C-alpha cells in the first residue's frame, strides 16, 4: 500500500510528454480480438489496467507482450479460449469488451458481469441490448454474460436509449464483422472511439461517422491486422495544463492533439489563462495569476468531460470566487471534495452540483485516494498547498498516469514514493 | 482479507438473539466523555467500531475495558488529552461525536474532518454549525475541526437545515453542559437518539422531546456517570426478519423493541409476511410463501430506514412482481444491486431509484461486498441461491453485525469463513 508525500508550496512549469490514452488503448486492445494478422500498437502507456488487458488476451490465446521500444505485438491468430474470467474481469469493468468481438467472429464469448463502483451504477445492459439486437443469444447464468449466436451477426439500426461511450464501443466492434449495414444511432462521440474506429478500418472493417452521433459500419467477413499509434491521452493532458493553471507556472504539453480538449482549453482560458496551441503542443501560461471561479457542467464529448472534473474543482476551489460544478455523468463523483476540504478547500454540495467558494491557500495534510481522477487531484494539491501533504491509496493514479511521479518532478513538483 | 463461503438452497428458521444497537453504542460511549463518575455499559456489541472507538477514549486518557461479563466498565475523570487523532478517525467517521462533549467539558477539541465515502457524501458541516452556535469557536487547520470556548458554552435555539441524525446527536451532547436551555428544533427522531438521551438524562443532563423534532435541554454543570443497557438494534432485528422473509421460513428475533420498527413491520407485512410483537421478540412467520413486491422509499425515523434498504431490495428481486425503491438519503447506496445482478436478481437503476423486476431463484457466484448493509444483504442472498456463494471484503459486516456467521448458522444457514 503505497502513498505519496508532496512538499507543497511550488509553481509546476516546464515540458512533460503525453502519453497514449488509455481510454484508447483499452478498446483498442480488446478490438484487436478481431484481428487474424499480426498488429502493432505505439504510444501505449504503462499502466495496470493495460497489463491486467494483456493478462486477459493471453489467457485467451492471444499471443502478446511489450518490446525494449515499449511498442505492444499481438498476434490473435491463434483463440482458443472465450473466456474473460471472473479472477481477472473482477478488477477492470473495461474488460467488458472482450464479449463483442468474441462472439462477432467466433460466435461465442463468456465475460462477468460488473461488480459495484464507487463513483456510481456502472451496468452494461446497453451493451447486451445492442449484441442482441445484432443477433446474439445472450444468457446470464453463474455471474456471467454468455454470449452466442448460430451464424455471423446481423446488421441492423441500433438506437443507443443514451450516450454511452461503453456500449457505443461494444456495438461498434461487433459491427465490423455482422452481415450487411449497421447503425449506431445517438452514439457517443468520444475521440477514444474514433481513434478505435480508424484502428478497425486500417484492418478492413468499414465504418464512417465515428465522432459523431451516427455511426455506420458496413460488416465485411474478417479483420486483418496493423500499425497503430494510440491518441494522445487529452485528459492527461488536460491535468498537466490544470497544473500550470492552478499554481501560476507555466508548461508545454508535447505530442499533443489540441482539437480534443475545446471544452476544457476554453475553460480554463474563462479562468484568466493563456493557451496556445500548435498542431503538437498545447501550452498554458497563467501568468502568475491566481484562477477566476469558473462554472462547470460535466456533459458527453465535446461538452466538457467528466474525467477533467475532480481537476477542475481543485482549480476552483483556489480560485478567486464562487462556482458551480454540475456531474451530470455519475452520481456519486464528488468524493475528492471531502478530501479537498480536508485541505483547506471550500464547497458545499447538493445533489449533483458543487458549489465551491475559492480560496487563496490550501494546506498540507493527510488524504486519502478514492478514485482516479480524485487521486491526480489530491497530489496537484499537494504541490500546491503549504506544507506537507501525504495521499493514501495512491494505487488508483497508476491506473491511468503513466510514470506520473517523474512527470509530475519534472514539473517541479517534490514527490516521494513510500510505504506505509 | 476474510471472504464467506456460503452454501444456498436453505429455509432459514428458528431464533436469534438480538444485540445491542451500534448506532446507540457508538454515540453513547462518545457522550460518556461527559461522565466524571464510573460509567458501565451492557448489552454493547462486539464490532470493529466499538473497539476502535474504545481506542479513541484511551487515547484521550480514558480507562475502559470489556470484562468477562461482555460489559464496558469506563472512566472518564482523567482525561488529559483533547484530539482524536486522524490515525483512528480515518477510519471511522462517527468519532466526529468527541468534539462535541470535549468542547463543553474541556473548553477545547480536535476532531479531524471526514474522507470520501462510497455510498455519498458525509459532511459535518451541520456538526460545526450547530456547535458554533452554541459559542463555540471552530477553525480548520491542518485537517482538523478544532473547537474552543473561553466560557462554558451557550443555549440557544438551533434549527438544523436538514434532518441529521449526526448533528442532531453532537448538538444534544454539547447542550447538555452549556448554560441556559438549549431547543433543537427539526432534529432527527431515530431512536438511538432516545437512548443516548436517556443514557445522559441518567448522569443528571436534563433532556425533553429526544424522539421527536424538538428537543430541549437545560445545560447544567457537569453530568456523573451511570449503568446503561443500550437499546436493542432494530437494523439487526430487521435483517434477520428478512431472513426469514425470502427464505419462506419462520424466525423468533428476541430480546427487541418492536415499535422502533414499525414501516419495516409494515412493509413485511404488505410483502404478505405474518409478524408477531410482544414486548421483547418480533416472530416473522413467511409460511413457505414468495413475497409480493413492494415499493419503498427511504426517509429519516420514523419512515423507512435507509439502512434497511438493501436488504430489501434483496427481498423486492425475489419477490412476485414489480417495484419501486427510493433511496433519499445517500446518493450512492445501490452498490449492492450490481452485485446481486450477477446472482440473477433484475433491477433498473435511475437517479436515486431502482425498479426491481422479482424473480423466483438467485444463483450462486462470486460477489464482493461494497459497504455495511450491503455485505450482510449479499450473505443473505447466498443463503437463498442455488449452489455456492462466495462473498469478498466480508469485513464489511463486522462492523456492525456480532458474531454474524453462529447466528445466522443458528438459523439453518451454512456459511464458512475462510481467508483468500
Ligand atoms: C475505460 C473507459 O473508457 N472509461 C471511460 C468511459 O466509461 P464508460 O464506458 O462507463 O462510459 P459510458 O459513457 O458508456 O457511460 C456513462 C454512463 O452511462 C451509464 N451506462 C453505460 C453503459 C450501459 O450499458 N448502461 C448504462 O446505464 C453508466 O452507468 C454511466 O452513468 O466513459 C466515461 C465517460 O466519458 C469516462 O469517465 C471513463 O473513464
Ligand atoms: C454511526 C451512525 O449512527 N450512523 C447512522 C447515521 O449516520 P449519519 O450521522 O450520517 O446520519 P445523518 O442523518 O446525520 O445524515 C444523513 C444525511 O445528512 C447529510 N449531512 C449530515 C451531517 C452534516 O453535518 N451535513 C450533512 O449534509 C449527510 O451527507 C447525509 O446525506 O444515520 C444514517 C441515516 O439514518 C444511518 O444510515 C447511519 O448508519
Amino acid at each position: 500500500m503505497d502513498k505519496f508525500r508532496v512538499y507543497g508550496q511550488s509553481r509546476l512549469s516546464g515540458s512533460v510528454n503525453i502519453s497514449g490514452a488509455k481510454n484508447a488503448a483499452l478498446p483498442i486492445l480488446f478490438a484487436a480480438i478481431l484481428a487474424t494478422e499480426p498488429v502493432k500498437l505505439t504510444n501505449v502507456p504503462e499502466l495496470k489496467d493495460i497489463e491486467t488487458t494483456l493478462k486477459i488476451l493471453r489467457q485467451l490465446g492471444v499471443v502478446v507482450d511489450r518490446d525494449a521500444t515499449g511498442a505492444v505485438l499481438l498476434d490473435a491468430s491463434n483463440i482458443n479460449h472465450f473466456t474473460a474470467p471472473y479472477e481477472l474481469v473482477k478488477t477492470m469493468r473495461a474488460s467488458i469488451w472482450a464479449l463483442a468481438p468474441l462472439v462477432a467472429r467466433f460466435h461465442q464469448g463468456q465475460v462477468s458481469l460488473p461488480g459495484g463502483c464507487s463513483i456510481g451504477a456502472r451496468p452494461v445492459d446497453l451493451h447486451i441490448s445492442g449484441l442482441e439486437k445484432l443477433g446474439a443469444d445472450i444468457v446470464l447464468e453463474e455471474g456471467y454474460v454468455k454470449a452466442q449466436v448460430s451464424d455471423r451477426l446481423v446488421g441492423t439500426r441500433i438506437v443507443i436509449e443514451k450516450v454511452s461511450v461503453g456500449a457505443t464501443l461494444s456495438i461498434m466492434m461487433a459491427a465490423t464483422l455482422a452481415k450487411g449495414t449497421t447503425v449506431i444511432e445517438n452514439a457517443a462521440r468520444e475521440p477514444e472511439i474514433v481513434d478505435t474506429a480508424d484502428f478497425l478500418n486500417k484492418m478492413g472493417a468499414k465504418i464512417t461517422g465515428a465522432g459523431s452521433a451516427h455511426i455506420t459500419i458496413e460488416g465485411v467477413e474478417r479483420l486483418t491486422g496493423c500499425e497503430h499509434s494510440v491518441v494522445p491521452d487529452r485528459i492527461e493532458t488536460g491535468t498537466f495544463l490544470i497544473a500550470a493553471a492552478i499554481s501560476g507556472g507555466c508548461v508545454v504539453c508535447q505530442n499533443t492533439k489540441a482539437d480534443t480538449l475545446d471544452a476544457v482549453i476554453d475553460k480554463l482560458r474563462e479562468a484568466g489563462a493563456q493557451v496556445d496551441v500548435t498542431e503538437n503542443s498545447i501550452t498554458l501560461d497563467m501568468l502568475g495569476n491566481r484562477p477566476k471561479a469558473v462554472n462547470i457542467r460535466t456533459a458527453p464529448h465535446p461538452g466538457f468531460p467528466t474525467d477533467m472534473q475532480a481537476q477542475f474543482t481543485l482549480l476552483n476551489m483556489v480560485a478567486e470566487g464562487t462556482s458551480i460544478i454540475t456531474e451530470t455523468i455519475f452520481e456519486n463523483r464528488f468524493m475528492h471534495i471531502p478530501e479537498l476540504i480536508r485541505m483547506g478547500g471550500k464547497a458545499e454540495i447538493e445533489g449533483n452540483t458543487a458549489v465551491c467558494h475559492g480560496v487563496e491557500q490550501l494546506s498540507g495534510t493527510e488524504v486519502i485516494a478514492t478514485d482516479l481522477r480524485a487521486s491526480i487531484s489530491l497530489v496537484l494539491a499537494g504541490c500546491i498547498a503549504t506544507g506537507e501533504t501525504i495521499v493514501d491509496r495512491i494505487y488508483h493514479i497508476d491506473r491511468g498516469y503513466e510514470h506520473i511521479e517523474d512527470k509530475l518532478r519534472g514539473l517541479g513538483a517534490k514527490i516521494e514514493r513510500f510505504s506505509g
